[PDB]
């Protein structure tokens, strides 16, 4: 019943952060946020220039080695382990692999109770706040947009073309068992 | 004739920034670009305070003393000589002064040719967004969201409420004589 | 006999985000990094104006309240499973509570091989480094450079007074066992 | 005899920033600080990537083009008209052509009152802080640790190789006439 954990889907600027800083404050019990990011930022520098780490191509193209994959793993077990502890945590993701990626999360997340998110957004609207924000390889923003979510299962879907990061969170929140 | 400067008022939050990196990407020469917040950035630390420098209150206020104002001018003046040196320049500012601000401004401007542009947004979206971003002392939207355009003269005026960044650059950039 | 985490522990700009890049960077296999800083990027925003929270006094003073410790509680079980999953785990924490703090860490970790580091700098060194660094409450460093060491026991101990952060990785390293 | 701006030069990593904070907290009067950091960060993300602008190569190579230099100028003209309309200027800079270099910015200084630092530290230990800070590409410390200073003249000269910055600040304070 209780929500334990909350997981973001979506492409790259399609206001995904925004969303969580966003539910964070909505939510009544404290809510840790962890992500593809902060997972980056915690993974040693060289891994974005490793063979098997993570390459981010000049053209805003992502590829994902083993090493980086092992990694994620462990990380991602953590992170459930980390729930199952009683700490509620809301996670931002990419599922690059659509399907797989989420299948991938299933795996490790096991019985545990989850709420799954999808934030969709078009890609050229993307696109712009991609260049809006400065920070981001001209890109990805358009590369991510669909693909992300072809196969993909959501309990609750949001849309930020139109809506505000604010907005996407109560939509979410309402869906929170507590 | 030609555009020697551009610019832009508005309320925290507003999306001031994201237009301006959205105009550097899209006007064809180079445009440099400075704001209030670049200036704080470049005082002082011990500017943020003292009793004439500025302050930020707890809920949002933001108080300007006459040590800051003082290193303001300086500060406007020359941006206004890079200009007068053939560099094109965006200014992004909160006219918390209202009017009163932007006569300061047209006062070190001289004959120099000006895009003056505004930049609204509803105080409910902007207080928002302030949430959204994580990064901004709550309270400082909401308070600016009006106030800011009182008695104000633009050459162009732009709602971030429902258009992206990219849209507003688009709107602005053809109002720039090259 | 092989290392599954290093924790170290040492009072603000002792210099131990340098040294964790710098173990990323030496050390051959990749090690994940997380430290007190990290957890509150990922706490809620609020939990720094919240009772039971961390409330940062003007003077330096750091608070953490039970609501601040719970959370923290399962995070670094999270963090415990993340090694025992696989993943090499850097942890920077700063033990404000001495000894107390390292019991409560030995408390989650269990027999996990872990390698304890100290990293020591004199009071006033570590002030000038705060206010080199621009990012920080003056008053933090002074007030951690002793306290947070008393009655803790290590198995490597760096001083940063006269030591570089590069040179007291190369010391932490040689105790790794791969 | 009032000094009126202070231009510090050294390779990057040098510890220049440091520093740089170091005398705003040091100087009684407020001293506004810019550099070729905040240059870059003003400049139009493009110009990154642009044949005339900016070019990070690599192996921590910098390429400067004439639409890079011809910006600079004009922004070199402002920053020295901000300081002969009464404001304090610090200036950060990494002189890549050595003398050359400085004698550009003699060249836009004029009769202006301006003291000249250089900051020095060794290749090696540069290059050791340089992986510390994870926030530059691996290789610029050591090739500009001293090609930067040949030929160039200064009024005061620091070392942070073994100097904190808050002690080269003090060094610098006192060369500094009110
Ligand atoms: N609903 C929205 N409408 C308009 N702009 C938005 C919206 N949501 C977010 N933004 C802004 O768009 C930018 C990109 O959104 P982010 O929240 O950073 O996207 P993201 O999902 O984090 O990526 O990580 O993947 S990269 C940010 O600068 C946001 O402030
Ligand atoms: N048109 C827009 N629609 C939705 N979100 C936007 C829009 N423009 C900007 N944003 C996002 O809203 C946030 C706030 O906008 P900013 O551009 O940072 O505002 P601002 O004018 O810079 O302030 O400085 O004053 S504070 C950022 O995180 C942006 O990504
Ligand atoms: N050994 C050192 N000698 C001189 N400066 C250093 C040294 N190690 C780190 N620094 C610098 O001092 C500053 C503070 O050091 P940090 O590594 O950020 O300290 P810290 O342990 O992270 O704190 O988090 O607690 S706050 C940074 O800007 C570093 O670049
Ligand atoms: N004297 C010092 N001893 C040890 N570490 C230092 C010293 N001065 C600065 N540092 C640290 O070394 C790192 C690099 O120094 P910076 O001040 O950032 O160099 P820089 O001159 O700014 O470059 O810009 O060019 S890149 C920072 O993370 C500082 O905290
Ligand atoms: O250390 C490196 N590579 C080897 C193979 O040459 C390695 O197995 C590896 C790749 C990425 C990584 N990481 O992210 O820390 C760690 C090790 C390169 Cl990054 Cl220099
Ligand atoms: O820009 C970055 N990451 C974006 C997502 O924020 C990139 O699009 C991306 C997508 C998926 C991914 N993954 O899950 O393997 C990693 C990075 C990091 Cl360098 Cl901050
Ligand atoms: O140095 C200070 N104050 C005096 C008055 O006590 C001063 O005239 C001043 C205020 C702000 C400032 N700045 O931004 O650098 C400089 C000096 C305080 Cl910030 Cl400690
Ligand atoms: O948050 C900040 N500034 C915002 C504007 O970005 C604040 O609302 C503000 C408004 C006006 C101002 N001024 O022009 O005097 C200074 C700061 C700085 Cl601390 Cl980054
Ligand atoms: O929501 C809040 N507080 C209550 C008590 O009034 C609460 O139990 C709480 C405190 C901190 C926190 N966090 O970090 O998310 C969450 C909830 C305040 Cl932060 Cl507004
Ligand atoms: O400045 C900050 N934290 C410093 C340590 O980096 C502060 O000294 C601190 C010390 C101990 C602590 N804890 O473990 O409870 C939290 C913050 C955060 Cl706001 Cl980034
Ligand atoms: O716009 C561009 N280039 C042309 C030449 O193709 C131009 O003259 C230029 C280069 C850099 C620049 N900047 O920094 O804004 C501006 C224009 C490229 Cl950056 Cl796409
Ligand atoms: O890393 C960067 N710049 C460093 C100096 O901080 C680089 O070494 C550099 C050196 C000289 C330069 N210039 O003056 O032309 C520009 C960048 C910027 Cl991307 Cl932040
Ligand atoms: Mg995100
Ligand atoms: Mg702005
Ligand atoms: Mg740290
Ligand atoms: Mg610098």
């Amino acid at each position: 019943m209780t929500t334990r954990m909350i997981i973001l889907n979506g492409g790259s600027s399609a206001g995904k952060s925004g969303i969580v800083r966003c539910l964070q404050s909505v939510l009544p019990e404290p809510w840790l946020a962890f992500g593809v990011d902060s997972l980056i930022e915690a993974m040693p520098l060289k891994m974005q220039s490793a063979e098997g780490g993570i390459e981010f191509d000049a053209d805003g193209g992502v590829s994902i080695g083993p090493e980086f994959r092992a990694l994620e793993g462990a990380w991602a077990e953590g992170v459930v382990a980390m729930a199952r502890a009683g700490a509620r945590i809301i996670i931002d993701d990419v599922f690059l692999g659509g399907a797989a990626a989420q299948e991938r999360w299933r795996s490790f997340v096991g019985d545990l109770d989850v709420l799954w998110v999808g934030v969709r957004c078009d890609g050229a609207v993307a696109e712009g706040r991609e260049t809006a924000r400065g920070d981001r390889v001209a890109g990805m923003a358009a590369k991510q947009a669909y693909v992300v979510h072809e196969g993909v299962e959501y309990d609750v879907e949001v849309d930020t073309t139109h809506k505000e990061s604010i907005e996407c969170a109560w939509a979410i929140a309402a869906h929170v068992v507590p």
